[PDB]
């Protein structure tokens, strides 16, 4: 069972990070919503969500090896996904204002590919700025260019 | 101690993947060499080393949070790093021959940023082919173009 597998692997993996961490998994058909409670959630999220995404990525790889490609795992804690997405949209609109006035390119902080496409989608038809992904790996980020 | 930390976190993480997995950590100053033995090493490596790199990446993130930026963790099993690096150099030279004859671009398989730079470095001054990284995230790969 894909649900009981996550409760065993992710559950034991969260115990290695924090004995206070609790896992709650919900099945929405294809999407598996995993919620982490208890302990130091700020340390589990990590700097810019790197720790949360590293835990999420490893759990996705092991899940995909034993249950095909169908399922999709979404890891969250303390409503971090909602805040991170709102923060991304705030950074894109403020960088568009900063670049449109200073006339200089602004290198946004490094963010995962999912958040980079949102910045590209938000500033897609902005009349004053253009976007472009630069860097490799953990350094890959969005750069806001003046048109 | 950075060494005893890996033996506890990675050790317990390997047990979640395979009870037969054993961990041996060697300290070479800045570099921490972690060796995995026992169990199904083919399943621990995973498809194209994705499982090994996902375990390695998560262990690097948690290690960096508790021990600064100095240390560098290198995870290996069954001499996979030596074979993967030799395979990368074989793919770069064969793709250079294939492209130089067919006249068509060849999209190499997706590989991590470390292996992509080796392909770029190997075909850097090749007189018949040029290279370029395309794609995002797990789809980012090297493309061999005819000059």
């Amino acid at each position: 069972d894909p649900r009981a597998f996550l409760e065993e692997f992710l559950g034991g993996l969260l115990l290695l990070l924090d004995p206070g961490h609790r896992l709650e998994v919900r099945v929405e058909g294809e999407t598996l919503k995993a919620e982490v409670k208890g302990g130091d959630l700020g340390r589990f999220i990590g700097k810019e969500g790197r720790t949360l995404r590293a835990v999420e990525h490893l759990a996705r790889v092991v899940l995909a090896r034993r249950f095909g490609t169908g399922y999709r795992l979404v890891l969250d804690a303390a409503g971090y996904r909602s805040r991170a997405e709102a923060r991304i949209r705030r950074l894109a609109e403020e960088a568009a204002l900063t670049v449109a006035m200073t006339g200089e390119p602004l290198h946004l902080p490094p963010m995962p590919p999912g958040e980079r496409r949102i910045v590209h989608m938000l500033l897609k038809n902005h009349p004053r700025v253009t976007t472009e992904s630069q860097g490799e790996g953990e350094e890959r980020h969005v750069v806001v260019y003046p048109r």
